[PDB]
């Protein structure tokens, strides 16, 4: 898809962002399903207002015409949108806009055709009952899976964005299933806790790479999705983290050489929720949060601005006569998701603390 290397970019520009503000905790979100979030809301913006937003997402405005991104994202819809991957994925965006705004039906009809995501009418009057009403409709969209997502609603709210994304991880290829022993895993030198291990001997599509000074493995789900995961050497993941490129990423992908391996693989579920406002904020995304706002395209008369804007992101698992290399996954380790058909990604983050709250 003509808009993956952006999406690559900017899933790599908000990755370092977060690994930057703190490295002891864990990091998980959605590249793909924020920027789907914010290119929709961009259809509603005017003048610098709009253009912060696309260049925050990494869309160069001098050298992309707008029409090639939102057919890029449509696209990327199209994909994630299939039979198949609906089994495994399910994402949404919720935009919950103060009752008695006028709005302009072009946005609702781009938002609901374009974008298939939904905007409702609230009253925001009443914040403890319209945090109530984001929080069922973000309920209802994941099956329970999500509750209390928005813990807090500004007094002065007029316009709030929500964007989940929750993902049901199961290996696309049959294995003989083994009893997940509990095992260490090394958070750091004094903390360890115990984790579910899946224990395998196989032909797996592991590395160990000199570039980036890391164990690579990558593991195929059901849903069309491929996982990267990137194991640092002793006292290397901030070089790893650092080294990474959307160029060496697609390396690893092309490459079908696989190798005999006894791998220890943690059974983890993770999830992440960030205030949106603050995150992108840092990327050069502030206007469409500011007072000096143009949001003509939502509403012609009245003043408004994104007030609030929370993104959660959720996976779960479902379910040679030389000793070959023992290589578990029981220290902090990187990760990607990609969307094999678009090449696109999915998720980034990394596990420092399994048992993270
Ligand atoms: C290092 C491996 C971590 C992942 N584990 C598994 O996929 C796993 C482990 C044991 C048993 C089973 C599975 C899959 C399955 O079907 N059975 C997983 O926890 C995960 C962690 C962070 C990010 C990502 Cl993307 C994912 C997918």
């Amino acid at each position: 898809n003509k808009i993956t290397p952006n999406l690559a970019e900017f899933a790599f520009s908000l990755y370092r962002q977060l690994a930057h503000q703190s490295n002891s905790t864990n990091i998980f979100f959605s590249p793909v399903s924020i920027a789907t979030a914010f290119a929709m809301l961009s259809l509603g913006t005017k003048a610098d207002t709009h253009d912060e937003i696309l260049e925050g997402l990494n869309f160069n405005l001098t050298e992309i015409p707008e029409a090639q991104i939102h057919e890029g994202f449509q696209e990327l819809l199209r994909t994630l949108n299939q039979p198949d991957s609906q089994l495994q994925l399910t994402t949404g965006n919720g935009l919950f806009l103060s009752e008695g705004l006028k709005l302009v039906d072009k946005f609702l009809e781009d938002v609901k055709k374009l974008y298939h995501s939904e905007a409702f009418t609230v009253n925001f009057g009443d914040t403890e009952e319209a945090k109530k009403q984001i929080n069922d409709y973000v309920e209802k969209g994941t099956q329970g899976k999500i509750v209390d997502l928005v813990k807090e609603l500004d007094r002065d709210t007029v316009f709030a964005l929500v964007n989940y994304i929750f993902f049901k991880g199961k290996w696309e290829r049959p294995f003989e299933v083994k009893d997940t022993e509990e095992e260490d895993f090394h958070v750091d030198q004094v903390t360890t806790v115990k984790v579910p291990m899946m224990k395998r001997l196989g032909m797996f599509n592991i590395q160990h790479s000199k570039k980036l000074s890391s164990w690579v493995l990558l593991m195929k789900y059901l849903g069309n999705a491929t996982a990267i995961f990137f194991l640092p050497d002793e006292g290397k993941l901030q070089h790893l983290e650092n080294e990474l490129t959307h160029d060496i990423i697609t390396k690893f992908l092309e490459n079908e050489d696989r190798r005999s391996a006894s791998l220890h693989l943690p059974k983890l579920s993770i999830t992440g929720t960030y205030d949106l406002k603050s995150v992108l904020g840092q990327l050069g995304i502030t206007k469409v949060f500011s007072n000096g706002a143009d949001l003509s395209g939502v509403t012609e008369e009245a003043p408004l601005k994104l007030s609030k804007a929370v993104h959660k992101a959720v996976l779960t698992i479902d379910e040679p006569m030389s000793i070959p290399p023992e290589v578990k996954f029981n220290k902090p380790f990187v990760f990607l998701m990609i969307e094999q058909n678009t090449k696109s990604p999915l998720f980034m983050g990394k596990v420092v603390n399994p048992t993270q709250k």
